């Protein structure tokens, strides 16, 4: 408590690229936003360089060609790989190969940081990053890669406690989170809940609030928890999530 905690990352969906590039400039730089990803291997230019940016080799499409061209030119420090490859039909056998044959060398060769696949927190996601882990535990990821979705704040701790305990060995990257409580007391109640926890937790190295998108992404999410408005506004949870540290209700 002698400093501002920034370890907030703003996801920016393709959508607001296309539609409300203007939006990027509402966005407040001076608190605890620390960084950017948009699940893609090219750059928001709206974004202005006014944050890192995470790039992302999200499937197999962005292994070759243009999109791989994009990933080997970057000046950003730290790079994902596989978006929720148990649920894209990609295998931790494989996985294992494209890290050790291709991924790597973005390490060994442009000295840039790696995030593990980030899996859902279900038993398909846990099994699959446990394998993966225990495949490339030679040449390891910087940073171990969780998405989590649900309605009970005291659950995502303790699945952040969980995985630290099972994969000890390097700090987590909570790359997608939000409520999908449709009660926005409870979705404000658990937001604030676990971003001042993140925010005190050493071995919690950034932490990405789903919901900055104009639309519903899909059935699961919140229509509460949304950080975006229809025409392109911010929301009240979105202005406490770039604006308090600590966050309060």
């Amino acid at each position: 408590g002698s400093h501002m905690v920034k370890k907030r990352v703003l996801l920016w969906d393709y959508t607001n690229t296309r539609d409300v590039k203007w939006a990027m400039d509402k966005i407040n730089f001076k608190g605890p936003l620390h960084s950017c990803s948009n699940w893609n291997t090219w750059y928001p230019d709206e974004l202005k360089h006014r944050l890192p940016f995470r790039p992302m080799i999200h499937g197999k499409n962005n292994l070759t060609g243009g999109e791989w061209q994009n990933i080997l030119k970057t000046n950003e420090e730290v790079i994902h790989f596989f978006n929720e490859p148990e649920r894209a039909g990609i295998s931790p056998e494989e996985a294992a190969k494209i890290w050790n044959d291709q991924v790597l060398a973005l390490r060994t060769s442009h000295h840039k940081r790696l995030v593990s696949p980030s899996c859902a927190s279900d038993p398909a996601g846990i099994a699959w990053i446990k394998k993966w882990m225990n495949l490339v535990a030679k040449n390891p990821p910087d940073y171990l890669g969780l998405h989590w979705y649900g309605t009970k704040g005291d659950e995502m701790i303790r699945y952040l406690e969980s995985m630290h305990k099972e994969h000890p060995h390097q700090p987590i990257i909570v790359s997608e989170w939000a409520s999908t409580s449709r009660s926005y007391p409870d979705v404000l109640g658990l937001t604030v809940q676990l971003a001042n926890w993140m925010d005190s937790t050493p071995w919690v190295a950034e932490y990405a609030l789903f919901g900055c998108m104009r639309q519903m992404a899909d059935d699961f999410v919140s229509p509460e928890a949304q950080l975006m408005n229809k025409d392109g506004s911010f929301t009240d949870l979105m202005w406490k999530y770039m604006s308090d540290q600590p966050m309060h209700i």
